[PDB]
């Protein structure tokens, strides 16, 4: 039973890690936005669109 | 994406250029025309139809 629990505890672990996968590609997307976002000449109008995504 | 930013910045400045290859035509014209107007015997007349230009 106690090998049991060790792998319960193995999908609780790969079940928070999945949910961090989506919270990587989201950081590696905005990441790809701020970079559009901190060129000088792309405006304001055009960042508050970025600012929505 | 940084590429890219170098890229945009690429636009805005030939952008820009390409205006200032209007302003400088122009400044090649008017001292044509002031060379023209800097003769004395060209008179204040013809020198008022020189200005319009």
């Amino acid at each position: 039973q106690a090998e049991r629990n060790t792998e319960d505890g193995m999908s609780l672990i790969q079940t928070t890690e999945g949910f961090l996968q989506e919270s990587n590609d989201i950081i590696q997307r905005i990441r790809t936005l701020a970079i559009q976002s901190s060129n000088g000449i792309y405006t304001e109008e055009d960042r508050q669109m970025i600012q929505v995504e």
